[PDB]
């Protein structure tokens, strides 16, 4: 019931009580751990609402007060006659911040309380969505000095009137299959790119073409919009020691903005809720650039470095990997675009865990995601035991909408 | 039930049916995953089912399930249990058992090799001197002048839990750790506690940075006794770097034979509390963990100093650079001296092939991702992108508490 986590580098031991307030299911059983698997009515709504409002009033130190009780009553009245309810602005802001706070896969949660919430619940059209998104992009980007934000569109109703952003991130590059047999641009985005072209996008057929947005409002068929190019801050990638690096032709965008998730607050479901913070360097340099199924540039870089690629045991992949990541961090810094390195981010996260343990009785955390994809054990999170459990409010994965939507 | 795992790099999907044979528990619940927690006297009653389960597996593996020889053995074990409260394994079953514990070790990336274990039966051993001799022979055999061979030595099983055989060293070969009055550590900080016990037992400590610890061996629940492994049997590799000539002057070396001696081997409900086993190193065990953990030799700073990396900011990735160089050095030194070692690229790649084969032939392969993924360069290895299912099969290797915590001292 009371659980301990040990840090094996420092011997520090923390006691987790927060997991008892856990609700959703992990996918693990007593017989089998699924820790590494990427994806493991009116009567339903009111307990969810109550649970949420209870934690809200408790957080503003007004638990069991006459405003608490009054609010529980009002919401129940609204559910009874309307079959849903509307959040107060204060509750929406709290819900959003807590969904980030509870994101067990997110290393960057030391920041969770600083989130700027943009209430777009008055939005009715795809055009409205595009406006709100450009405003999000410009506010968050802040000429390179990034600020975390989320923009929240209307909640699911009967689920036939869903707001969805079809893109997985507000800003991503296109991917194209070629007669050549290989892939140009980002192979992750090949399918989406074709859906764009099929909806009518004029693709420039380049390696780094910022995708158009495909916005769906009120359950209607989605529409295409190009983000104003001057709102998309991008960084050319150079190395502080290697002159030739720049000639690889590499760039990345400054704003990571996840747009395919579902925000659940008080049992209410926000299917379009793009949020953004800023990059940890490894996301770009390790995953985006070096994953086999991504830009996959390791082979080319090692070649420019004249390393011995005859034997895996020369660690040429590893040498090149480091240099790629040095260049990402360098390029972002030189251009004054907020980025954080994996040492600095994981250290801040240990500080955040300790804060959450003393202040909240725990911090749900998924070690498989929290440990950076390079140099794992030289960052402190590697040595830190973590307990993973699902708290609400939460962000949840949701399936790509093209498998769901009917035209 | 059919469980599916996906590789996110190749889109290859596998189907696990073997997790259905799993009985022991994980630490996890539908409400909490303890995937990253390091640690998440038997009855006649419980024992025959465990025996039966084991002998059913064994007899199935040999294509003799339900044979007269199968039923004979079940009856003979049944009788031996009711009569004596325990039972003895046939050599054939011991070997199979020990091979399977390795096969089932979900935290081990080296399992492609599981069927080649050399098993040394040391169940006739009665004394600590007897244990020392068995261990020397294991070391010499496993070492094989650098052409390492995997081996396990199995001492007598638990009886009443008052007469346990134990190796007190966590590995057969490890370096001493000495805590100094100024709070610094000399040698390996991981072994300070054990070193102090060896000293209290009368070991005369050389007090250098790489002093091979003596063996502390407990036979038959008796107080442990100390023994020095003959030095000529302890193969070591001085670490140097192919391009950096100053690297030798750090004065690093490491031993070639990784040999885990603190685990418990369970077969058919029997418990073997002393069962040292050994294979060969994956480079990162030494170059990443042993050298670069902050609570181990911690040489990152001193290496990056000699490399003249910019150390004023973590975002230079000075630590990541120094780490790659150290790991290059480890692999280079081992290869140069013809001591078996495997890089993390080659090891994880072989593991994926092992794992896919295990799915085809066996219906699954329990695997602990947290441990399988190497401690540097995670996602440029194929295992990072591989979904894994972790569950507990027997025969098994289990962690056990250190004996100085539990031992009744006789005097
Ligand atoms: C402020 C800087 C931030 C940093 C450095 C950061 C860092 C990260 C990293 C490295 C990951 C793993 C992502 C991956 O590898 O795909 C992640 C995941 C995640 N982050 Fe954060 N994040 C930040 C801001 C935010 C914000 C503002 C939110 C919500 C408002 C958020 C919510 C999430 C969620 C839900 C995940 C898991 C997403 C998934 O399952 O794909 N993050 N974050
Ligand atoms: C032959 C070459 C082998 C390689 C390259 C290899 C590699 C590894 C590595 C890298 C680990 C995790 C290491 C750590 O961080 O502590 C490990 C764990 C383990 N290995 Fe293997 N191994 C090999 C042979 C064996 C053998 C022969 C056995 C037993 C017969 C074995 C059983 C285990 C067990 C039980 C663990 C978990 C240990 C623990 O929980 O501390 N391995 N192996
Ligand atoms: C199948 C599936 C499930 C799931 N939960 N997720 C995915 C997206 C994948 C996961 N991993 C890479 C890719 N996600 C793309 C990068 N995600 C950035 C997260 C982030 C970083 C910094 C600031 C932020 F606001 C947000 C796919
Ligand atoms: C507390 C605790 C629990 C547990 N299960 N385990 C430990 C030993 C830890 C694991 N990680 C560092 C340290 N022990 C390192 C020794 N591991 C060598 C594994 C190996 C490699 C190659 C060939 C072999 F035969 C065996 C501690
Ligand atoms: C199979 C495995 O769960 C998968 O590759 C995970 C591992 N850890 C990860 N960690 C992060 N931060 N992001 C990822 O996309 C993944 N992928
Ligand atoms: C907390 C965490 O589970 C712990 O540090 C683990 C992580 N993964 C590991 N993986 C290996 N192979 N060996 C280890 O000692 C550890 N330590
Ligand atoms: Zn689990």
């Amino acid at each position: 019931r009371f659980l301990k986590v040990k840090n094996w580098e420092t011997d520090v031991v923390l006691t987790d009580t927060l997991h008892l307030k856990s609700t959703l299911e992990t996918g693990c059983t007593e017989h089998i751990c699924m820790g590494s698997i990427v994806l493991p009515t009116k009567d339903q709504l009111f307990p969810l609402a109550k649970e949420f409002l209870d934690q809200y009033y408790s957080s503003i130190k007004r638990f069991g007060s006459k405003a608490h009780m009054d609010r529980l009553e009002e919401v129940n009245k609204e559910i009874e006659s309307t079959s849903t309810y509307q959040l107060k602005d204060t509750e929406l802001i709290y819900g959003a911040k807590h969904a980030w706070r509870n994101a067990s896969r997110c290393v960057g949660r030391i920041q969770w309380s600083k989130l700027q919430v943009f209430d777009a619940r008055d939005c009715t059209t795809a055009h409205g969505m595009f406006n709100y998104i450009c405003n999000h992009v410009k506010y968050a980007t802040n000429k390179g000095n990034l600020r975390s934000a989320i923009t929240i569109f209307p909640q699911r109703t009967d689920g036939k009137h869903d707001f969805r952003v079809w893109n997985s991130q507000l800003i991503r590059y296109a991917g194209y299959k070629q007669p050549d047999g290989s892939t140009l641009g980002d192979p992750a985005n090949v399918q989406f790119t074709e859906i764009c072209i099929q909806q009518g996008w004029k693709a420039p057929r380049g390696r780094f073409d910022v995708l158009p947005l495909l916005l769906q409002a009120n359950g209607n068929d989605p529409e295409l919009f190009q983000i104003p190019p001057e709102l998309v801050l991008e960084v050319p990638i150079r190395h502080p020691k290697f002159d030739w690096f720049k000639d690889l032709g590499l760039k990345w965008y400054g704003l990571p903005a996840v747009s395919n998730m579902l925000l659940e607050i008080g049992g209410l479901e926000f299917s379009a809720c793009p949020f953004s913070g800023w990059y940890m360097g490894t996301e770009i340099g390790v995953r985006n650039y070096c994953d086999n199924s991504r830009y996959n540039i390791l082979e080319e870089v090692a070649k420019k470095m004249d390393l011995d690629m005859r034997k895996t045991s020369s660690l040429w992949k590893d040498q090149a990997l480091v240099e790629i990541n040095i260049a990402v961090l360098y390029s972002f810094q030189s251009d004054k675009v907020t980025i954080v390195d994996h040492h600095s981010a994981t250290e801040s996260f240990i500080k955040h865990m300790e804060n959450e343990y003393r202040c909240r009785g725990g911090c749900p955390a998924d070690w498989v995601w929290i440990v950076p994809p390079m140099s794992g054990s030289i960052t402190p999170v590697f040595h830190q035991e973590m307990l993973n459990y699902r708290l609400t409010p939460s962000f949840e994965y949701q399936p790509d909408p093209w498998n769901t939507h009917v035209w």
